[PDB]
RNA sequence: UGAAUACGUUCCCGGGCCUUGUACACACCGCCCGUCACGCCAUGGGAGCGGGCUCUACCCGAAGUCGCCGGGAGCCUACGGGCA
């Protein structure tokens, strides 16, 4: 208790030069594995460019602005839920590739719409 | 390879520690209290029975004492008394 501890602060990726990205191939991240959670999101963002055209930060970072819970919340674990919802939504997808499967789960939730985003309306709704 | 979450955890499940207060107790997941079953002894009343004693009322027992009369032919000496 006291000293409000700390929660340690990480640097970029690489092509995208933001936090919040190793901070999602966290959540991906399994076995202790890393560098695969790595290319997979890395593969799934040169997915989205080449299905959508887009900068495939700017679907991140929106995606993951679009499922930040308002109610049910500190601007912290607006990150936290939110990427927890994108990995088990983008867990229990069509696709048979890990980077297929996030690739799709972020233009959804970039777009307003998927299982993720659909949870977060409950969640809320259910708070209100 | 390398997290997520760690302060809003102030609570609080639980442990430890300082401090306050209270009851019993110190085997403290205590201790007491009470009922029930068994054993022994003991207290009191009551319906009633047996024995002794006390108080009140009536019913006359004897000895003895006190008092009066006294038998008159009764038990007798006589200023007459008296005994029975």
């Amino acid at each position: 208790r006291r000293r409000r501890a700390e929660v340690r602060q990480l640097q970029p990726d690489l092509v995208y030069g933001d936090v919040l990205v190793t901070a999602f191939i966290n959540k991906i991240m399994r076995d202790g594995k890393k560098n695969l959670a790595a290319r997979i999101f890395y593969d799934a963002c040169k997915i989205i460019q080449e299905k959508t055209g887009q900068e495939p930060l700017k679907v991140f970072k929106q995606a993951v602005e679009n499922v930040k819970p308002r109610m049910e919340v500190s601007p912290r674990r607006q990150q936290s839920l939110a990427l927890r919802w994108l990995v088990q939504a983008a867990n229990q997808r069509p696709e048979r590739r890990a980077a297929v499967r996030i690739a799709h789960e972020l233009m959804d939730a970039a777009e307003g719409k998927g299982g993720a985003v659909k949870k977060k309306e409950d969640v809320e709704r259910m708070a209100e």
